[PDB]
């Protein structure tokens, strides 16, 4: 995974970006995207090699894998951080229209129309935030068990199968659960500091 | 995959693109490259070593995956960006013939042929665009199925194959058909202000 | 692991961090992210693929890994690193703030509040480091023993199972401790100068 | 496989080229290299590993997987990558020694001897072109057939063995004939601007 | 391993080193790193998987390959690279440090304590090198037979296991040897033409 | 395998080297480094994981491979690599320290003793390139078979085994051996022009 061209894009936005927001984008490089490519990629390397079902019968384990991780956690953080990021992006979009039109107009920061994307931005990035958050609880909560019953066709009756490191794979959950809390909290705080 | 050289010459386009351009061009990095690099290519990493078959037949497995998949869905997103970032690269190409002939004439943006080439651009775009979208559609759907149903010899009979990671597959599958109709749509949009 | 963004940071707080303080980054860059990269990582590859149990139970292997290693020494050392990163980072970013303050201020280094933000990195360095140490001791020792006994569902009776390289683990551990300690001697000399 | 010194050598060559040739190069960048590292490499990653024969024979598979594919089509489109791209680079020293020896003068475009050596350099990536496209096709032809039938001791008597992913295999080999003649054509528009 | 930011340093060292000082760090860069990255590691790839015992007894493998390689040869190496760069960073901050007080002396080379420190540097990185040469010398030895006999329990009575690729192993730890050597060799002539 | 630094260090020797030699600094970055790592690197890395014996004797693959390959041809070419390029350091160097002598003198190109120290390059460049030449023919002549018979103990009698891919090994080391030669004739121009 290389994120070298929205970081590239993100670093601008900390140039055009509340100190507040500067911390958000901290927090998002270095304990979202630096942990997800550092730590937990690896982790959940061998979700499927080391999944096993007690069974002989051809088919079961893909089955039973696909029903218990229909997306896997790390692909969720990956579409989550591009989510919380998009609104950034129009934000700088924005700023970067309103400073060509100014250099046009030259030829021939935050208020007004640019105060109100930015307040904007921090509210899609919230509602994003709290979706994930939403969504990763619906379909898998906050833990991950070793055991998973399956009875999923092919597999006959009911089957156990074996998560690979569910421990592990919890910690990382609640890390990025926490991770998460704290963004929601910064942008509260950024909209409670232009508030006043 | 290294795409940087690509990067660096549509980050050129972006110099000399319509601010919808720029977006439609945010879209491709941030939405199809890096998502691609960042997640699917992982999802289908064990397309044919995860495949399985109930058969004892040598041969079968490689002749079933490769009926099911003539070609991985993540080969023909590369080929589809390749084909809609060409006539960006054309219409820069024009761009720079253009610049240095005046550079030229002085030793010794968008209207004229320059507009002209430019909407050509963004016509071959979305008829490329939607070519790839129909094609994907006329050749694997919108789904994947975890049971695939194979007669090709030297398979006895039919014989039952089970997909790596269906349901994952058919998220990025349909995340990628959003994705790639939001493109369409910012291209119509491009034409549209450009035509008022 | 890309740490390139964590470095580039790391070391415009050496530009405003004190002798004392370089060496702690330099210390951090070259016997932590480098060791773990270079030499680590890759001891610990095959943590799960070459750990063995003695036994026909499916599933117990994976149960037995799991409550042996519920997070592994690399993930660990990831995180410390981050986090003993990061009070830095924050006083990197006042340091930034009162800068873009002051060329406000003209448009229309360490005492006072950045001396006693400073002071405080260092008491919270020094925490997270002591905190990591201790709760490494209370998980796993200073010490990997070949020989896992495992009686943990589905796993019947006891099982015997053996790690995989034991005694190179053991010695990254041990080099890792003692790069922990001397970091937090750094920073009790960093108080001390302060100090004085 | 890292092309950046070749790139870095022949983006010097775009700054010296026909506008035709900085198309031949754009096209050697986005079409055979960014294709092969993006897409090909990994549909032949498994060429051997899931190469299969039906026989109890030790070393059969070996054998018959070196006598189908003598050398991978991935090695012989670097290799052609490279010998196009040759001829280029010997235009190119000729262009920096005829600058530097300028400067030495002054000390102490494309006419002359500089559009001899340009034409030949036409000439000769035609030729590598056109030798590598017929080695091709008197190699492999121009599609994989699923089935090979081997009889190359040890194999006893005759053997069947199923390539891995046939039919990807064909889309990506008919994929590079086409790019490789669209090469073709280029060189000939450039000789027939020159001679024009 | 991404040994950029060693790197970065040394250079910088190389900036203030004598001829042989500079001569010393391309040794490093080139007999070493670039040897360990480019060849050595992948020898090593396979230390475990390939390493083969005969035996039934389940765990034998592991603890006999942990007693063959309690540390492999590429840790070592990477460690003795480590630290035999560290004195040349503690001389190049306190160059650094002094240059720094010098410009502040201002707003408000290798003689006298720089020399000191200088000569000292070229003690520890000998003191080092010979270390590192005494153990790899007392633990393996310079050679690597193919056979390794392993009695450690559960290994019942003695137990024949075979190395992965002895003779190459046995090339590159000769080779390294060699090179250390010739450090050495530059060190005393660092330190011979400093006293003359 | 990065390159990276000895492609920058040859890179400035480009700059101070003669026509002749700047054509052999790019058939070595083009035509030995870029073919070893695109091409070669992945013909040779299943060299010992697809070798197989018919037997069943433990032990008996690793020590016949290891026999058969003493020292991987990938191996021997970035030793070879790296010793040809050596001499070109050490003119660099002496180059390199010329130039800030006379930026002493100042404070306070080829003749004379640089074009001794040139020409003695030349030599130990052609002496080094002749003596991998000669050390492959002798280790492993320029071909591959796909028969490897071998009687090393532990194998009982005589066992036959079999190669991976002889005969695109074979095409690659005959590859790399008139690459060899190519060199070799350049450095005989080069010794050719300096005398007339």
């Amino acid at each position: 995974g290389d994120w070298s061209f929205l970081g590239r894009l993100l670093e601008n936005a900390q140039e055009h970006s509340t100190v507040i927001g500067k911390v958000w984008l901290t927090v998002l490089f270095i304990f979202r995207i630096l942990v997800l490519g550092a730590a937990a990629e690896e982790v959940w390397g061998d979700e499927q090699s080391d999944f096993t079902c007690n069974t002989q019968q051809p088919g079961c384990e893909n089955v039973c894998y696909d029903r218990a991780f229909p997306i896997s956690h790390v692909r969720f953080w990956v579409l989550q951080i591009i989510f919380v990021s998009t609104p950034t992006l129009i934000y700088l979009g924005h700023v970067l229209h309103l400073v060509r039109m100014e250099e046009k107009r030259k030829e021939r920061r935050i208020a007004g129309a640019l105060l109100r994307t930015y307040v904007f931005n921090i509210i899609f990035k919230t509602l994003f935030e709290v979706g994930f958050i939403a969504g990763q609880y619906f379909l898998y909560g906050f833990q991950l068990k070793p055991l998973y019953r399956c009875d999923r066709w092919p597999c006959p009756n009911t089957v156990d199968c074996f998560i690979s490191r569910p421990t592990e794979k919890t910690i990382f959950i609640l890390f990025m659960l926490a991770v998460a809390c704290v963004s929601l909290l910064l942008n509260v705080l950024e909209i409670y500091h232009l508030g006043w």
